[PDB]
């Protein structure tokens, strides 16, 4: 919505004001768990198994990611946010004049090995990094040799000096002397001389001196980071300005696993392992770990812990987010082969409309051929993965689980008890030519079913999503706009169009269009509407009645 | 009901899902008795 | 400018269902796929081994449905034979122990004053002589002065001919600095030397070698007035000698010397790999459908099964046929079928004998029969069955009875039944069943039915990608998409590759980037029971 | 754990060394897991072709798909 050109003019012309608009939720799933890689107190977006495996090298979190993507093979692999719990630190070592620190966080980082060398022909330093766990190897050759200087005059004395600012030790001058006087001095006070290229060109401009930019990779360093060479016979032999401290940023900093700094001079040293890499331990308080997911757009979050303390802290967190205007839900699973009493004690310790409890624990056949027996919370990650894979407002009732086997194949009594007490449970369906596992209900830990918005996950999700979209769109659209005479009618038509588009997608059942009334008075705009919520079938009765009938011919 | 690329891709591509089961009770009978081979319960 | 133009089209003259094989071979490079069309091409490539016998069998499995474009590979990690003499390095093209008996040997000829090479390999009746090594040109003098000499020397930094000088007495007539200028080759040098009033540099009568100027050897202070002195350049000339004809390559690490007619060494066939995963990967994107490993090992079978499943997951469907052992009991076959239990894998039970074109009554294990069955399947049309087709097997190690065949088929095992006095052969294939024993599912159980589905989906995918993706979206696009699909489905019907399709069910919807399509098909089948009832009547 | 779970990776790595030759046994498909190998204590490789035995693993493998009888090690 801008004019062409974007420069108003008064002389006669013909302008165009094209409007490019008009030709245009994701339900992100979150995860918190254990892995041998990635920074602490950080959230990372995942879309591919390889991408996860790059950062999260190994651990239960990678298995949980694989289960969550594999929980819905008929549906796409959606966005997933992952976090590490351990307060890990990187491996680092100080050898020579340089500070060496690895990017990887944990004890795996200690295997990284770095060592500096030198090449006799080029009179240049060399760097090599090895990481034997993945057969990784890199070489940054020709450290130094930023540009040469050559002197073609017939006088006996011709040298150059680089002078530093004494207070900060920054290179301040590049002086080129002949005899016992300064023919030229590049006083690094300002201008284009801050970059060495300009210096190289102006040295080429000199009648005697000449400077050639390095053919061993164009470096183009700032003049303040150059090295210091004095009493070098430029006339007899070409003298190599090096500026290795610049080569650090040029080569080593922008690439590779290992970062480099200086505390001292850069000198060669043998390939030495880094140390100091620590995985750490999880903290007592998990509230800081959850708070990073404040503004990330995620709706479903599941921790890889059966502890009731983490469950209570998550229940507190997701409620606080919901009060703050960012509604969420959590799903959790208790231990290995826990009895019904423990599921009742857990549920009675939660009673929260934004939390669901998972009872069944079993085995999942991973893509690597592993029959990975797992606790209930991995099953809760599978259910979250399934729920994220469905559309908005859908229900996980009677969906297939795609597990291999379950520890406790329940009967009708246990499934009824669990359903009534508000615990999600899973049945192996025996009645058939071929057999599978299905989730019997989507009930939340809140026991009383009087309000299905609170009791049912699907209704509560449709409610959350509808309110959030409507509120954000109404902010984005009409706040700050003129209160013209047609505003009310425009607002009504917009809300009708939004509800119709919801109905079209089948996120809502139906609404009465006439009831969408808009009242405008002063700065306030009052709106009243009615919408019938979408519901999912959970009881079917058939009243069959037999009869007899006579036939003739 | 498998898409022909099992994992969906973001690039411009053609994606094909086929009802494999569209190309295609029994009233099973049972017997219990004495025999001279096979397991005692199975 | 104005001009005439002419175009020709050929797309209307015409999948191919390419067939693959991996196995042991006595020749060819390792870890390298080849495309084969003729038997002489495979004999040149693969000198011998089981793989060549499998290629022959595949192109001679059936009289009417032999396969084509067979893709072959050598699993042996072989190396070529090599040897060293003086400054020379000798290395043979052939990989394996066969190159060891290649004979190589340098000599000298006194009449020409020139080295000689002779290479003999009696296995292929190879015997050739490369006389007149070096001897590039003759320098001759026609003046009557006191003396006349020349001199060529190398540049030690690069071993290049620094100069080329002609002298009368002590001073120089004209010197050609070969390290510079445009005199890169000896012919540029001789064409200008012959123009001198009293000097000639006649190129040698032993062919026009035309060697690089920089590679001339080091000769100084030789009488031109008395002798037609030879500048040689033996190593550079050996490239001209071995330009086109020669089994053995040569290199120089130094000076070359004659030596005895010595045989090569170091030629190694190598042990076979334990796991074929690295070998199998090379067929990732070769376009093959049927692959059969030439091995009786269950581990290889599992590896191939994993490979074909991965390629089918990547949009490249493949199927495998496996076998092994000699006279394997039914228990082993059931164990192998239970271990695999894969739709895309088929097990072969019978092993027997085949009459090669060479006359060998080759008694072979069961995977060679699985090669033959694969070659016959690939020969058939898309969705045609290998049921009751002739196999032309000479004999079999067993003759299974009507109960044994019914057991093998109920266990998802392919078998061959003896049959008497039929027009083609005395054997036929009973069924095209897979290892997956769910007979209720026709796609997984029957090889033909799933091959039809897979080729249909692949062809539809490839044509839709090629045609419309990347093009423009206009009003006629939807109609054009529907017309193209209808034409494709009518082509498939015309070729009997499907039973029928309702044209009205084809729908197309276009919205921005997407193009949503839907259609219905009645899929192809081949009969497996034929019933005939008769009714008798009379008149009084 | 890892690539060496089976004897195949051990055979390939040994044969990768130019100084060694460790052809697998030709009598059918053994391919035993590397956990079940029997103990060896400095067996000379230069003068002899040392065979790794692993008796009970091969007993289990051969008698798996064949015969009614089953076996267990005490």
């Amino acid at each position: 919505v801008e004019p062409f050109p974007r420069r108003p003019i008064t002389r006669p012309h013909a302008s165009i004001e094209v409007d490019t608009s008009g030709i245009g939720s994701e339900k992100v799933f979150c995860l918190i768990g254990q892995a041998e890689g990635g920074e602490p107190n950080t959230v990372y977006e995942l879309r591919n198994y390889s991408q996860a495996k790059r950062l999260f090298r190994s651990g239960e979190l990678l298995d949980a990611i694989e289960l969550a993507w594999g929980s819905n093979p008929n549906y796409t692999a959606g966005r997933i946010l992952a976090m590490r719990i351990e307060d890990a630190k990187p491996a680092s070592a100080e050898i020579g004049g340089l500070k060496i620190t690895s990017k990887i966080y944990g004890n795996v980082a200690n295997n990284i090995q770095v060592g500096l060398e030198k090449n006799t022909l080029s009179d240049s330093l060399r760097l090599r990094v090895i990481f034997q766990d993945d057969r990784f190897n890199e070489v940054y050759d020709n450290i130094g040799n930023i540009f040469t200087i050559k002197y073609k005059g017939e006088e006996a004395n011709a040298t150059f000096s680089v002078e530093h600012d004494e207070e900060t030790q920054k290179a301040s001058r590049l002086v080129l002397k002949v005899g016992d006087q300064e023919v030229k001095s590049y006083d690094l006070t300002g201008g284009a001389y801050d970059y060495t290229n300009a210096i190289i060109t102006d040295i080429n401009q000199l009648p005697d001196f000449e400077a050639k930019l390095s053919p061993f990779g164009d470096k183009n360093l700032e003049s303040s980071k150059l090295d210091k060479i004095e009493n070098a016979n430029i006339k007899d032999k070409a003298v190599y300005v090096k500026a290795v401290f610049g080569d650090l940023e040029k080569q080593t900093a922008y690439n590779g696993i290992v970062s480099f700094e200086q505390l001292k001079t850069i000198e060669p040293f043998e390939l030495t392992k880094l140390k100091g890499g620590t995985n750490g331990e999880p903290p007592a308080t998990w509230a800081d770990k959850l708070d990073k997911f404040a503004h990330e757009g995620g709706y479903y979050i599941v921790p890889l812990s059966s502890k009731q303390s983490v469950h209570a802290e998550v229940a507190s967190f997701v409620k606080e987010r919901s009060d703050a205007g960012e509604p969420m839900r959590a799903i959790v699973g208790g231990g290995f082969n826990e009895s019904k009493e423990q599921l009742f004690g857990r549920q009675a310790s939660l009673s929260n409309p934004r939390v669901s409890l998972v009872a069944n624990s079993g085995t999942f056949v991973m893509d690597d051929g592993r029959k990975n027996h797992v606790p209930a919370y991995m099953v809760a990650v599978a259910l979250g993965g399934l729920a994220s894979g469905l559309e908005i407002g859908e229900s996980i009732t009677f969906k297939p689980l795609r597990v291999s086997s379950l520890d406790q194949i329940y009967e009708s009594i246990d499934l009824d008890e669990l359903n009534e007490n508000g615990i999600i449970s899973i049945e192996f369906v025996r009645n058939r030519t071929n057999t599978f596992f299905r989730i019997v209900d989507d009930v939340t830990t809140f026991n009383d079913k009087s309000d299905p918005v609170k009791a049912e996950m699907a209704v509560g999700e449709a409610n959350d999503f509808l309110v959030s979209e409507l509120k954000v769109q109404l902010e984005d659209q009409f706040i700050g706009t003129r209160t013209i005479n047609t505003s009310a009618s425009i607002i009504k038509d917009f809300i009708q169009s939004y509800l119709g588009r919801k109905k079209r997608d089948n996120e809502i059942q139906d609404f009465p269009a006439e009831d969408v009334q808009v009242i405008v008075e002063g700065n306030e705009a009052r709106i009243s509407m009615t919408v019938y919520p979408i519901r999912s079938f959970k009881k079917i009765s058939v009243s069959l009645v037999y009869k007899q009938q006579t036939l003739q011919a």
